[PDB]
């Protein structure tokens, strides 16, 4: 059935089909609703994922039952006969990169979807191969501050035996360290991380912005520690337009936001290692990196220098200190000229782009849950927004953490 | 269904099991293929559908008192099993009335309050025939859950569904809200929300006072007849002018807020019976004022006066001018409410409060449905600790559900 969605704020109805092309699960059932639960191959079931996915490619380049399309799905049935698997080619590979953004319903910077820079690292073989391959994804995706979209694709799963891995949750992190007083200095939420590079030769300059080291893992081998070149790690010192007492609270972060950690499915394969990037939604440094209390955790530093009240929570003063810090994210990076998108533009842009892919495409599949921003949220356009969610293919999925299943 | 579902807090690590979702008893609008949970809104019944509803009721009645399967429950099973076999329908005893109603509010999965859900005041209006008999019960609901501004929690039942051309209804969505004029240059006086009932009303014969912040009249339908106005008297409507501790001229912006948050457009649904009159009452959270009253687009808007007299730069959204106004509003509203000694809560203290109560809910009940995209304030989302809470939603009974409005389905006299 067709699917009617409204914007309570200005009454647009559209009015989704694509959810009819789903095939993989959400998690919910018609009695429970699963929608704020963060998680919820052999040859024989490999052609129907390829065909599926071929089909869709040359139905999207609208050659769909030519003979190019014929002989690409006999080649693939073939291959998979007689390898087990088989390799997309750069084409594809290209278009299920870009769609796999397209369809990632958490990610509300999907306006920009096929500006995607997708880097082919199918032919790395070995933990250093990894880290140039990584490093020119660093050094393009930076761009002296001008960000630009990337993706780099190693090769893909074979037996799960082989699998090639960044065991960083993100390229560039800071490092987390547990005090003997009981606290944590520098970023709490890497403090395993941390501890897992120490214990493979790491030494840690115990501060509170040190960039975490690459641990990279080749086809299934021990992965291997290398340090970024400096000159690559583009960052920001935050500041502050009004409180120039802000920069003494020398806090900075790193301008390229780029997951490693996920997996990209597409036409049944399955690319353990992917890092991808883009460009920071301020609240993403400024409500959470800083302000989670499993985080920095400088709310009551702020507070404290904005001289606010702190003894009841009815005086707001976390809301304050928050926005305050916001300011400070975006106008840090503005003025290095670093690429950063505020919540009220990036949740604009995503009503647009949901127009745009109704009318295009009958639907645009949206996590409410994840694309309504972590402050502010019902001055945000998407607050109003109903959102259908729905699981697309080709996507990013989650997958189990390295040093989980790794046999030394 | 599996038997024992996982809720994690990413915030705290701490898991909770859910197993009271397999009483779940109506749908959500998800399927195993797209998830509905950010959609807001996703002739009676016969003999045989009514004995099942009604003993799954009783029987959790029952089993609440530690009664089951005793004497008194068989009995009342089989009275209400004659009551439905002769008359199509039965009534509730007072206990289990104040009982439904009570676990209705406990089920409501959107609402953050629910850690008072056992202290409801239950207003039995069953005997009520007429509208100027139901304004008498809601007025008197008004002033014991304003209690000059201890706000108490309070609901007033009035008679059940029977056959469908006879509803008791509350034609307002609240008890208490203030009139809105669509004016003919296209602008509009007052809460845009409320502009299609205010002319409903007028239609009625109400003359507006066409003010800012004029109480809008009850409009009382009774067993099924054409609804009629009533004025509520004005030293029942406690109101707060919202001034600020620091900003002298906000005070100057001439705003105020009534201080009952009165819920009086749902269906309450127990074993089956519908009483689709049964306004509802609480005290407010500030953010429902400060947020979505005054500063949502479409409401009183007041974000951009507000600025400006900050004196904020509106040329760049990534000035956060917005977000900068919208704390000082809340601020304002907090203030003002406490100052007047009007209960109010404030969104850190009410996620907290829910926390709270949703891990004794898994503990003492095995579960506690909660709608995160409601649950979660409307500012400073993940500053709260329900923010970074898994939660699962379903659907118990006894519940509050929406019902179409009675101006779209009304049969005029
Ligand atoms: C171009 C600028 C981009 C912006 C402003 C942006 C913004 C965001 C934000 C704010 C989130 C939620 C982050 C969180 O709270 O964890 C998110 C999630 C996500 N983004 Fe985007 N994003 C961008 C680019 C990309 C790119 C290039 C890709 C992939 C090629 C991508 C794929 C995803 C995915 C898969 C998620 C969900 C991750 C998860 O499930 O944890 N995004 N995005
Ligand atoms: C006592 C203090 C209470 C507080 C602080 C409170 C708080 C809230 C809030 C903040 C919401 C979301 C409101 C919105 O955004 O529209 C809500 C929804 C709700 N509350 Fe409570 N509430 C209280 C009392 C009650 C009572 C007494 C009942 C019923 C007996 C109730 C039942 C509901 C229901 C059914 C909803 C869902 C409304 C809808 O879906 O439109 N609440 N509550
Ligand atoms: C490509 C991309 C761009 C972007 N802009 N975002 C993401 C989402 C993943 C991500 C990466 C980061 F490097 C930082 C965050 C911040 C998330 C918030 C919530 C908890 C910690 N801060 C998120 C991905
Ligand atoms: C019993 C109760 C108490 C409370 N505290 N809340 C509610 C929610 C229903 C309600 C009634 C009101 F009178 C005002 C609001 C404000 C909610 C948002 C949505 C529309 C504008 N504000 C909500 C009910
Ligand atoms: C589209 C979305 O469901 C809608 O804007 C919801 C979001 N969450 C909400 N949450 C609360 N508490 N109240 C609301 O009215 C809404 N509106
Ligand atoms: C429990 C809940 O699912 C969890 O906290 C989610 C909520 N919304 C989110 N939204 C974004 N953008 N990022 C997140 O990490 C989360 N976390
Ligand atoms: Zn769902």
């Amino acid at each position: 059935r067709f699917l009617k969605v409204k914007n309570w704020e200005t009454e647009v109805v559209l009015t989704d089909t694509l959810h009819l092309k789903s095939t993989l699960e959400t998690g919910c059932t018609e009695y429970i609703c699963m929608g704020s639960i963060m998680h919820p191959a052999t040859k024989d079931q490999l052609f129907p994922l390829a065909k599926e996915f071929i089909d869709q490619y040359y139905s999207s380049i609208k050659r769909f039952g030519s003979k190019a399309h014929m002989e690409r799905l006999e080649e693939v049935n073939k291959e998979i006969d007689t390898t087990s698997t088989y390799q997309l080619k750069d084409t594809e590979l290209i278009y299920g990169a870009k769609h796999a953004w397209r369809n990632a319903s958490r990610c509300v910077g999907r306006i920009q979807w096929s500006k995607l820079q997708v880097f082919d690292a199918r032919d790395c073989t070995t933990a250093h191969g990894m880290f140039n391959y990584i490093c020119n994804h660093v050094k393009y995706a930076t761009n002296k501050g001008n960000l630009r979209s990337a993706i780099t694709i190693f090769p893909q799963r074979t037996d799960g035996k082989h699998d090639f891995r960044v065991w960083n949750s993100q390229l560039i992190r800071y490092a987390g360290y547990k005090q003997p007083d009981g606290s944590t200095l520098g970023d709490p939420a890497n403090v395993q991380f941390t501890e897992i590079c120490i214990q493979q030769g790491w030494k840690p300059p115990r501060g509170r912005f040190d960039v975490l080291p690459l641990l990279l893992q080749a086809n299934g081998n021990d992965p291997e520690l290398f340090q970024i070149p400096p000159e690559l790690v583009l960052e920001v010192p935050i500041r502050h337009p009004k409180f120039e007492w802000f920069k003494d609270l020398g806090l900075k972060w790193y301008g390229l936001p780029a997951v490693s950690n996920m997996l990209l499915e597409i036409g049944g394969l399955e690319f353990s290692a992917c890092p991808f990037s883009g460009w920071y939604m301020g609240t993403e440094i400024g409500v959470r990196d800083y302000c989670d209390n499993s985080r920095y955790n400088i709310l009551e530093e702020v507070a404290k220098k904005m001289n606010l009240d702190m003894r009841k929570t009815s005086s707001l003063w976390k809301d304050q200190a928050l926005v305050e810090i916001n300011i400070a994210v975006l106008y840090s990076f503005q003025s290095d000229k670093v690429t950063i998108v505020d919540h009220h533009s990036a949740t604009e842009s995503f009503i647009k782009h949901m127009e745009n892919e109704y009318r295009c495409r009958g639907g645009c599949p949206a996590d409410w849950v994840w694309i309504v921003p972590p402050m502010s949220g019902s001055i945000t356009p998407v607050f109003h927004q109903e959102m259908l969610n729905y699981r697309l293919t080709p996507s990013f999925e989650y997958q189990p953490d390295p040093w989980n299943t790794h046999v030394w």
